[PDB]
Parts: structure tokens; C-alpha cells; sequence
């Protein structure tokens, strides 16, 4: 996250840090808790990885220097990548890891209801971002789970900024015009969480964007509710 603060205990308790444990173990992704055994995250974090042996999801995180040799996780059961996707920027970015076992819920960890069946009409006003991405360009994952209030913006404008790229309804825009707040690298997979009626939906997953906070180049992210259906098909 780039011009974002620390977060605190319990602040996303649906937030987890994906770690790939070869050839080092280090944070891959984020992702979001949407149920006991259901992590939502970016389809384009798995790239390369050879099976589910090598992930590990971490819950009830805040600093990554907690995670310690007897640190408990949860082993990846299964990855769902959308059977669409492609490449970030062409959308479908959206997988589901069932996990070996169920989450119990805590204030550090519980999940994040989607974007509810009847709120089409919904302006959803206060968005953030969250992740352990870097905060610069050639930085290192953070060790405090930072935050950071981006506005959205029209996908009409954000097709504008990204005139080489299909811009989709199945995509959401998120940034500043003078840039300065963003996700970047290690925060795809992470949620764009967004409150209404004091209830936080998850509106967006990170995606991709050109450069981290540049001007008039917004975040782009999964734009979730247009993936209901297959989530909950899935996860039935
Ligand atoms: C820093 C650099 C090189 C630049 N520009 C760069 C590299 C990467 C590569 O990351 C991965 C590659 C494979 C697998 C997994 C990842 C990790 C990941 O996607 O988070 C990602 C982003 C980036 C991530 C999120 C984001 C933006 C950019 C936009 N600002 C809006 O949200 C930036």
C-alpha cells in the first residue's frame, strides 16, 4: 500500500497473508475471509505454483514478524481459479482456496460478507484498501498491515486512463487523480473493503494497475458482485 498508515489488531479481520513456501517461504498475496473454510484472492497470484502444497494461509495477522516456526496456518486444500481467466489485466482474476480446515471466528479473524443481493444502486463512498505491497517501487513487503481510503471512479473514467486495456464491468477503479494512494506489489488478492449501513462488504479484490499511485492511474480490481454466481456455486 502506497501513502497508507498502520493498521491495528482486529482493524480487517477477513484480511490473511498467502505465503508460498518454495524455494523461501515469503508472502505471495493477499486475500479475504468469505466463509469457514473460503479465502476469496486474485487468480494471477498463483502463477508458476505447481500445486497447493507450497501455500500456506496465515489468519489473524497483523505484523508479518509474528509469523514464527510454530505460527499455526492453514494448509490449501484446493484453488479454484476462474475457468475464464487469462491475465490480470483481461479480468476473471478471481480464485478461491478452500482450506484443510475451518476458521474460527475471533475478532482477529472472521469473514467479510459480499456485496448484497439488491444493492445495485448502492454508491459505495467509503472504500479501502489493505495489504503488505509494498509502499514505493522496489521496496519489500511491509511487516504492519497497512490501510489506505481510495475513492472509486467511474469505470467510463477509468477506461479513459487505460486506453490500451478493456476496461469491463467486471472491473471496479479505485484512486486519486493526483495518485499518492494505491495498492502495489504483494497486495493483489487483498480486498477493497467498503462500508455501508456500518456494514463492510466486500466491493473489489486487487487486481492490477500501471505503476503503484502514479497520476490518473487508478487501481483496478475484481469487481466482485459481478462474480456472485460463481462464487456461490462454488462454494455450495
Ligand atoms: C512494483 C511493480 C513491479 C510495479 N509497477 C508491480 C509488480 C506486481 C507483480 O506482483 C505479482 C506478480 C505475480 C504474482 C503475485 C504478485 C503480487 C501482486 O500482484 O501484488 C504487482 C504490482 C501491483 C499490484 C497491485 C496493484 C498494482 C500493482 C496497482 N497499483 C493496483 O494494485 C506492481
Amino acid at each position: 500500500i502506497v501513502g497508507g498508515t498502520a493498521s491495528v489488531r482486529g482493524e480487517w479481520p477477513w484480511q490473511v497473508t498467502l505465503h508460498t513456501t518454495s524455494p523461501t517461504q515469503r508472502h505471495l498475496c493477499g486475500g479475504s475471509i468469505i466463509g469457514n473454510q473460503w479465502i476469496l484472492t486474485a487468480a494471477h497470484c498463483f502463477y508458476g505454483v505447481e500445486s497447493p502444497k507450497i501455500l500456506r494461509v496465515y489468519s489473524g495477522i497483523l505484523n508479518q514478524s509474528e509469523i514464527k516456526e510454530d505460527t499455526s496456518f492453514f494448509g490449501v486444500q484446493e484453488i479454484i481459479i476462474h475457468d475464464q481467466y487469462k491475465m490480470a489485466e483481461s479480468g476473471y482474476d478471481i480464485a478461491l482456496l478452500k482450506l484443510e480446515t475451518t476458521v474460527n471466528y475471533t475478532d482477529s479473524q472472521r469473514p467479510i460478507s459480499l456485496p448484497s443481493k439488491g444493492d445495485r444502486n448502492v454508491i459505495y463512498t467509503d472504500c479501502w484498501v489493505t495489504g503488505w505491497g509494498y509502499r514505493k517501487l522496489r521496496d519489500k513487503i511491509q511487516n504492519t498491515l497497512q490501510k489506505a481510503k481510495i475513492p472509486l471512479v467511474t469505470n467510463e473514467e477509468c477506461q479513459k486512463r487505460y486506453r490500451g486495456h478493456k476496461i469491463t464491468h467486471k472491473m471496479i477503479c479505485a484512486g486519486y487523480r493526483e495518485g499518492g494512494k494505491d495498492a502495489c506489489k504483494g497486495d493483489s488478492g487483498g480486498p477493497l473493503s467498503c462500508k455501508h449501513n456500518e456494514v463492510w462488504h466486500l466491493v473489489g479484490i486487487t487486481s492490477w494497475g500501471e505503476g503503484c499511485a502514479q497520476r490518473e492511474r487508478p487501481g483496478v480490481y475484481t469487481n466482485v458482485v459481478e462474480y456472485v454466481d460463481w462464487i456461490l456455486e462454488k462454494t455450495q
